[PDB]
């Protein structure tokens, strides 16, 4: 992963000197360098798959509107049918009663 | 901010200057460290943000996996109530028929 804030901050120290060595110097850019470059390819990654995360949740909570909706219809077209042989049985005794 | 690549590639060109300015050094060093702050910042948010959103996504999952397995049940039991009704005058006919 990238570099930790206290590794970054101890690069900088580093440069703070003049004197430093020239190789020290040229090789502290570089750290700075490759690894901001690597930072930005994973955050603009990151970025491009929370977005998709974010459609797929809007979909996810439309399907799911869906189903229960399709849900509560066939619940009802069971609660119909399960009361048809009782209307029968009482038009039964209606019909015998008179 | 966050900085592009290129505009943090130009503060380490300025660092890669022999007779830098010290005033100048260190601006350019706060400009660098400022930016990596922020940056770390904005990339944890995000980080924490998308975990998020990845449990969401495996409980709308759930939920939309038990509306279905409800759905079908719900199904179901209409095909079974309807096989009791075709029963239902299936008996009838025989005490019928008599």
């Amino acid at each position: 992963g990238p570099l930790k804030p206290e590794e970054h901050e101890d690069i900088l120290n580093k440069l703070l000197d003049p004197e430093l060595a020239q190789s020290e110097r040229t090789e502290a850019l570089q750290q700075l360098r490759v690894n901001y470059g690597s930072f930005v390819s994973e955050y603009n990654d990151l970025t491009k798959s929370h977005e998709k995360l974010e459609k797929v949740r809007k979909q996810l909570e439309a399907e799911k509107m869906e189903l229960q909706s399709a849900l509560e219809e066939a619940e009802a077209s069971l609660e119909h049918e399960e009361g048809k042989i009782l209307r029968a049985q009482l038009e039964f005794n209606q019909i015998k009663a008179e």
